């Protein structure tokens, strides 16, 4: 998977750098894209060297799920700074994707990003939004 990436261009969830998961699979999406699924509570997924430049204050992910769930967004490691939490309610099916966004604390420079899952969700991609 890429060693580094820009925070302000689409990051593919299936191009992760490490995970603790023993269940996670790369899955297909309805329009022949890919994502990650078979995710369980406590799973972490790490994306290396995301460059936030002069600042990001939002996060958007394209997700599908049939359960209410949340995803923590952490910097540097699973126990690094909690930037925010994305709360996702059911999108209607495991193949109905929705773009969902949340606020995060302003982060700058280059950091790894860890997504921490409280339950099953399928994730196609995500992107950050620049600070004002
Ligand atoms: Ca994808
Ligand atoms: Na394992």
């Amino acid at each position: 998977s890429p060693i580094r990436r820009d925070a302000f261009s689409i990051i593919e969830a299936e191009e992760y750098n490490s995970t603790n998961s023993s269940t996670l699979q790369v899955i297909g999406t309805p329009n022949n894209g890919r994502g990650i699924g078979y995710i369980e509570n406590g799973n972490t997924v790490t994306y290396s060297n995301i460059d936030f430049g002069s600042g990001a204050t939002g996060f958007s992910a394209t997700v599908a799920t049939e359960v209410n769930t949340s995803i923590q967004i952490r910097s540097d490691s699973p126990t690094g700074t909690l930037l925010g939490t994305l709360y996702v309610s059911s999108t209607g099916s495991w193949n109905t994707y929705n773009t969902v966004s949340t606020n995060i604390s302003k982060i700058t420079g280059v950091h790894d990003i860890v997504l921490v899952f409280s339950g099953p969700v399928n994730v196609d991609n995500f992107i950050f939004s620049r600070s004002s």
